[PDB]
């Protein structure tokens, strides 16, 4: 099993999607990419709302967990997604190793090459540090409550050519 | 990754406890091992109230994991778990594959060698059939509701000798 760490908005929202990746094995929220240790939703400095997510990398691949990433959140605006405005909803990748800083910086140049975005992407890349798990709360919201609040949805014209 | 799935009285507290344990990545509560499709929390026919465990096998063996299981829940008492009477509530493994199978026996056996449990062991031993996730509300209820309804505890008494 695999582990990825990203931020794109309001995490509900990541988690609504992400989570119905077939691959991924367990989502969580919280916050992460900031400065102050244990962090809670009115107290977490400059940590993004993030999402941490365990996969299962012979069913589903890093670069196409990336892919949805991109599909599912404009990476163009920075400090903000939709309605939501402020650091605490950054676009970033937090890279577990290596290799996934490799295929975050890969799949960005492919993201831009593309020209299918609505300008240069501002997403973070940068080596994971503390997750800060999110109150029980805000775990599964939108599976609690389906219809409630979210601003992400898959754009079908944020898709990269699958050369693979 | 790996599957495991058992039942051994209320999920709530089954959940509680197993998500604990280090290795498991996701658990799951929900309805199997019985009749009805589509089956829901006031209409689940025969199926037990049971758990869904998805864990690393680098990380934790199916043996620790019954050996948990038969630690938080009273294995000797048909159709009931404390407070809790009714088939829904009976103990059981849902084995996913012949190994498990031969491990659930194999533990059974050690456990009433051991003669530290209460009588005759009375779970079932079964493969796996269809999982019916259970509603939302019942997914972590105790994360959300921490001083909530349990009748699960892990019994220093109910160990066995850890051979390997
Ligand atoms: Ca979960
Ligand atoms: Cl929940």
């Amino acid at each position: 099993t695999k582990r990825a760490v990203l931020a794109g908005g309001c995490f509900w929202g990541m988690q609504d999607l992400i989570r119905k990746l077939p691959g991924v094995i367990e989502t969580r929220v919280g916050y992460t990419g900031g400065d102050v240790p244990n962090a809670t939703y009115r107290n977490h400095g400059t940590h993004a709302e993030g999402i941490e997510i365990i996969f299962d990398p012979e069913r589903i691949s890093y670069r196409r967990i990336l892919e949805l990433f991109f599909q599912i959140h404009d990476p163009t605006t920075k400090d903000r997604q939709g309605n939501d405005i402020g650091t605490s909803y950054r676009s970033a990748i937090y890279y577990v190793d290596d290799e996934q800083k490799r295929i975050a910086q890969e799949t960005i140049a492919d993201v831009e090459a593309s020209g299918l975005w609505p300008g240069k992407v501002v997403t973070e890349v940068e080596p994971v540090r503390d997750f800060w798990e999110a109150e029980p709360e805000h775990q599964n919201y939108l599976e609690r409550y389906p219809n409630g609040y979210t601003c992400h949805f898959p754009r079908p014209n944020w898709v990269l050519p699958r050369r693979s």
